[PDB]
């Protein structure tokens, strides 16, 4: 009584936790009508059913969101035991605030939207705030790349005892800290002010940038050089989450990175093709997992500080 | 104490229904980010302000929905006294039941994230069904193209008094009634067998007006127009309160029979007009307006109905 | 850990639905105290339950709708599990929309009223109108009384190839089309203006109407007054639900109907003692066979199309 | 800005409540349909009013809480700045607790569905529990009948300083000593052993008045009555603010010994009093007057208790 | 899983039921913070479990509160499946009503607040008031100490066939005169107008003041005089609640009862070494079998007359 | 219309900001019954009225946030038109995250606490982090102490051109980079090792302001001085704007090298000033009594910011 339904035609990370689940996704009809109006109907019965729906790796966030909200709301209504959905990269995460200014907080709406669509839980990987899960009143999962982003520096970067871990901004600092100490290294900090200010020692040193998500990558690109001018030997950055809109891809390219690595809580294979150095890190399993003991009632604490 | 926010880079409604109130437009940031995701900023304080938001004409349903929501989520955290949500086309509307599928109701979907977004009442025109001013517990005003779409009839075609109000299907029966008991004339209506299409009603020698609530891909009324024309229709007309015209509509439509396919402003047009020659608007902005000072006023809203 | 319970002394339909399930109904004290106040005690534990509670069937609406709403709500206090109103025939249905006017829409005030008095589920018989499963945010069955009319249809008129399916109102197109289309015969649809207005061939043919209801029977036996006026060679009316209040049993022995057919959606019996031309279609084992699935989490889609 | 409309076919309370504020009542049609279901349609515009129903007189408790609860969410939908329901005496009281029993508290669920109709506000005169304006979240304003009572007691009884506020049962206990203390008399108790009737308390060769919140069938009031006189009480009169009278209630009155049966004007009893010449009702129609206007105002109501 | 959870270091009660269950309480870090906010951690996981968590008994009202809505918080967006508040003493059940007076209803404002901290249902003890109950929407079991009262009554006092129960208010009236026609005895009522005075006959017979509390213990003082004033032969008071605030202790060794009965709702042991007048009744078999009941929807109903 | 009510024996705030809007305080009797449980009794009518209770300063967090909640919901059931709760610093405001352990996030505990009881609208300082805004509902006004910081430096530091402001910890570095920017100076950050502490960024032989939301214990920022004394500051200030200074915080302070500690207004400092002469505080009465003026007029409250 487990159903793993996913989000229009990029069903690649969704396939891959249905097949690390021993199952294959439930049917679903899932487009576009002519108006551009979301279409969807439910292929199977999911009455009395443990519900999961990937949100869609398209890319148009609008309509992904629409599509996973109209999702829950059919399977709610169509009797559905619970329905979590599982959103690898939460949309709107970066307006979690005001901002000192007349502005929504759409991350909070979002939360209400996904809640009033029937939303029983919630499961993520690296929430821009910590903050948003208190968005919710239902529980949330907040599952963390940070595992599988320290085993990934440690079997890849030889000089990784003597590095630096360096926040692109101001906001990530505890992120970078946090990572630098489970390591035992230094970290440093990036501050736009037009003009960057780095604080730290990078000298003589591998610095690796550390984020919770690239887009423009305009951040990254930046502080990569302002690191090689402070005299890092090379930079890599790595996000959990690879957005990589507009220029990033031109970016990258054209920036001094020895390696740029993401997730694959979003796809990435197109932004491969046209750009070497990418790297990914599945998290299939640690999503496929999650999903596992949600339905099982078992620890998802395991996950947090562990790589299955 | 009253103010009229629009949605996006469509303003031509907006503007109308703002200069008949004898009000400048809001200013407001709305735009997307370089992710697509939807960018909304207030320019100027709605603080203890009746605010009106007026749905976009900017085609990408959700993100016009998104910015709607999102716009309504910034003015009431914001402080505004109320806010109403100004929806000439209701989006969604068409899902407003399961119909024997495992379907959503995207239109109840709709209806409680206007009201989780802070929405204290709904002005919409001809909802899809009228069942969907429920699926709210805020107040919905409906407005009816009906009256205008009667003074239309009337005055634009000659042999109106002989004339055949023609449903498109058979969920458009009721709404066609309506019109051929006002105008005191004969109704028909067009069937597809669930496919060949079947017509109940007298057409032969007179004027056939399709009459329904919305024309999208223009499919339906298009081959209700030949279907018309074979029954020996004299001058087939089409009359619409949404022209939404998606996909190959317009072709559809300048290669089809119609004398005339008549729509309302809830939806832009003059990009469609330019393409359509047949295609002509009536301006409902005066309706809008007057429902949202009478809102703000406490005046009858019912009158214009 | 099922648990059927019935609305007021008309067991009748509840009886026969938990006859079919093989359950006795749970003990209820169910009656009205001196000052006309509905008086509730649930005579069982119904604690981790599932509990069905079927609408009475005496007439007086207000009190079968506000005995529905205590029953659910003492169940709900008394810790079962979970709570689901079988009403066979939707209270207020006909009031779910404002019609020009300054109405209430008592169809959603009831679904509210049916929500905070704790229903979690609703299982019904051909709503007035299906969007008024959109009034409720808790799962809807809508079971259709379609199969059963079409297997009545078949086997009880001889010409029914050659028949064609009547709509007594506009609103009623949709449902006689699909039925005609179903049956591949022609339709007709009946408008009144306060003069009725026949579209559609029913000449020398068997005429049935098709409605969701029959109430004080104006509308049918007008109907079939103008459909033999058409030529029609016999005419049927076909409900679901057979109100029949007022002078609607007198109207019915002074028309000209070969037969009328309903569901016991509502008791027939003392109806049918004073008109011979009522028949009954059971459609006991459709709720039944709902409330089962319902309850195992199996499919209840295949009722509307199917009959068990 | 403010508007009282009244509950079906008992319009003299509302009359009386319109009268005392200069308003005539506003038009509406609360009738049933052919199956028994409450048709009600509201004659003019709510929108932007401050909106008082006062809940019905007509005797079917489930018609007239649905006749108040659709009047209610007529006026909701159709933009009243506020709905207030004015319920004398509040329907299914006496459920408020389930007793050791697998009982429903259809006073909470009455409370729910008022809410969830869309009442803002709720006065009532004399809760049977105090408690009850708890089930809800919004104000209610629990008016008493006490001062009136308190008023007629030292008006109409000769010997009202010696004399004893009997309760006819145990749960009633706060409410007489309450009134014996206000006159500075005595107070007595009656108790059915769970049957025959105990008195604790002292009415020996004086004037017992047995005082409680409502009287139904009257039985337990008629045989504390007996009980009473068996005791020496001089003689026995009873005061109820809701007078219910349901049943065999005109009659058990009759042939007991009350002086006088005294009742407030929450519920109609003009019929009842053409059979029962022992009745007096106390108007308390300016109480509810005074406190729509008060609430209306933002004027203490709290003066009236 | 069945898990149960006990509040700050009293862990006294919630140590007997969890002794009485075969159980060992949950892991919980639960303290004060430097600025006097509440510290809590659930030490294990409650995914999926049916949990119970038990009031704390402190004394400070307001953190034992608080604790408890934060620990139901913490288990509620920790994946609990269930979430109930075992309550023996419900906080501000006194203020329940208005009184005349501009005041709050603190009791429904504390309904409230567990309600959005997230309990599915409440256990408590004698509520002040049984509309209590209809302050929530979520089912409340009200379970009752009568039937070990009316055990500790015919077993320790010899006359109990000849006594009379007196209640020590206005308020009090219903509950003596149901334990009185229980035993098949007198009842007698006391009412403070700044002077007692009591209806009901108490000569030459044991009176027994029952109430659903004790606090200041002014009220039963008081009244112990009056009724040996009146005659009785010796006093008894048997309380659910001891709460025993400000004086009470005093009050009570200067006091002329025979002996002041309460339950175990409220811990006692520190009292007791100042006041040998005071004996307790343990209800943890009470709220043990009423948890237990709970968890497999069994009958709650048995222990309202029936000690375990 | 306007009413401010203060919560408990603390009023000296709550007296300032009514001083300011040329009011008095409301009438209530705000105590703790015999056995602790919070009692409070609104002495005057709120019926109509635009209420604001200022949160005490009585140090017991949870009976200052009962205290407050049940002054919510005496004023709401008593028919205030809206409620606003005033409270300078957010109780509860550094558990707002689960922190990677199966933590309670009891700051929305507490703001669903405080919807529940009926706030309309919450007015406070310097929340912990901004995201505590998204927590409710209702609309947030979160006003900054930073101004009136940036002006006590400016005013009050010599060297403040060539000085660094140093964040205690990882946390609080966008909160010290954003004053650094405004001042046109550097930042610098400390760390502790997960202890010994690592600063990054320059603060040798110039002066070190120590920047933070709050201080507690202060083991913190004394820990922090100590080693901004290690890398050669000139003189080292702490600026925070909630003086909590709760255990050995005054002791350690006044162990520890600061020229000065300063804090503002949001919590009661007279007693803790006596005690620690170090201790300078920024009135912020002005700022929220402003606030309240402008919520109630409908006038910006942006300006403040
Ligand atoms: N999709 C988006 N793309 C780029 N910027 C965004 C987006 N959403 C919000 N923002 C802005 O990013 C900032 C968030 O700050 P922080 O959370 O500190 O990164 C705010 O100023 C937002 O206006
Ligand atoms: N945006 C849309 N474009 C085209 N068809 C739709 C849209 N939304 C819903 N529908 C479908 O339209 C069909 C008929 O709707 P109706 O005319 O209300 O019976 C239903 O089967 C829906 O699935
Ligand atoms: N119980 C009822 N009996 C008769 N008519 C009703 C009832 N409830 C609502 N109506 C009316 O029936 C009409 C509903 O239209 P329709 O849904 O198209 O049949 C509305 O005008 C209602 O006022
Ligand atoms: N309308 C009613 N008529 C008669 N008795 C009722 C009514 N509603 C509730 N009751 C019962 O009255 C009894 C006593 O109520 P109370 O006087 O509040 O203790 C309870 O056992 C209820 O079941
Ligand atoms: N914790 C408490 N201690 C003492 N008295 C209280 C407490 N809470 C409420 N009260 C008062 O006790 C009275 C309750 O009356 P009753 O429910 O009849 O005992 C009210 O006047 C309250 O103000
Ligand atoms: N009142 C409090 N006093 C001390 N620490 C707290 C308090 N509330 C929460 N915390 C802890 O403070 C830590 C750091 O919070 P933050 O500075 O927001 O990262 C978290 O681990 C919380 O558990």
């Amino acid at each position: 009584n487990i159903k793993i339904f996913s989000g229009s035609s990029h069903q690649d990370l969704s396939q891959k936790i249905a097949d690390r689940l021993g199952l294959e996704l439930g049917k679903v009809v899932t487009k576009k009508f002519s108006n551009q109006e979301t279409c969807v109907e439910i292929g199977e019965s999911v009455r009395g059913e443990d519900v999961y729906i990937v949100q869609s790796g398209c890319g148009e966030i609008n309509d992904n969101l629409m599509e996973l909200l109209i999702m829950i709301n059919a399977c709610k209504i169509a009797s559905a035991s619970r329905v979590t959905a599982v959103i690898p990269c939460f949309p709107y995460a970066r307006q979690d605030k005001k901002d000192k200014s007349r502005a929504p907080i759409s991350a909070k709406l979002v939360a209400n939207m996904l809640s009033v669509a029937g939303a029983d839980h919630i499961i993520t990987m690296d929430l821009h705030a910590s903050q948003i899960q208190g968005f919710f009143d239902i529980p949330v999962d907040n599952l963390y790349a940070e595992p599988a982003v320290l085993k990934w520096i440690r079997e890849n970067i030889s000089e990784w005892r003597n590095c630096t871990i360096v926040s692109p901004d101001a906001g990530g600092a505890k992120r970078v800290t946090s990572i630098a100490d489970r390591l035992n290294v230094d970290f440093a900090l990036i501050h736009k002010e037009d003009r960057m200010v780095l604080v730290g020692d990078v000298k003589d040193r591998v610095a690796i940038l550390v984020d919770d998500m690239a887009d423009t990558c305009g951040t990254i690109c930046h502080a990569a050089d302002k690191l090689l001018s402070a005299g890092a030997t090379r930079v890599y950055a790595i996000l959990t989450h690879g957005i990589f809109s507009g220029p990033a891809i031109s970016r990258i390219n054209n920036a001094c990175f020895e390696a740029v690595v993401v997730t694959n809580t979003i796809p990435q294979e197109d932004k491969m093709k046209h750009c070497s150095k990418i790297q990914v890190i599945d998290i299939s399993m640690i999503l496929a997992e999650a999903i596992r003991r949600t339905h099982n009632g078992e620890s998802v604490s395991y996950l947090f500080s562990h790589v299955p």
